């Protein structure tokens, strides 16, 4: 899957997830490509979501470039299905954008931290 740029170890992904769900409960979220990418373009989003099954995937494969040209950090998650859980809708959802980690704060910083390790290692 092209748009998907570099692997993520399975934990962290569990981490994504329970960040997505904690910011949805106690913070705030945005949901969708479309405003996942206005929250990127926007300069708001603090980390950026994208599920890796995603079909058509034309919808979520400019984001990890945009995330790089606004400097907010991004990581993948397997599964669409889970990610819509994680949002708090009743079905899948493609991407998400944490707006306020609230009580997901820890979580954030922690999947940001190792996710730049990841992409110096990778080396995108």
């Amino acid at each position: 899957p092209i748009y998907v740029r570099f692997e993520v170890p399975e934990d962290l992904a569990e981490k994504a997830y329970e960040a997505v769900k904690r910011a949805r409960e106690t913070g705030r979220i945005k949901k969708g490509t479309n405003e996942t990418t206005k929250a990127v373009e926007r300069g708001l989003a603090k980390l950026v979501v994208i599920a890796e099954d995603v079909d058509p995937p034309e919808i979520v494969m400019h984001l990890p470039l945009l995330c790089d040209e606004k400097k907010i950090p991004y990581v993948y998650v397997p599964s669409k299905k889970r990610l819509g859980e994680a949002a708090g809708i009743e079905v899948a959802a493609a991407s998400v954008a944490i707006i306020e980690p609230g009580d997901a704060e820890t979580l954030v910083r922690e999947i940001v931290e190792k996710v730049k390790e990841l992409r110096a290692k990778a080396g995108v």
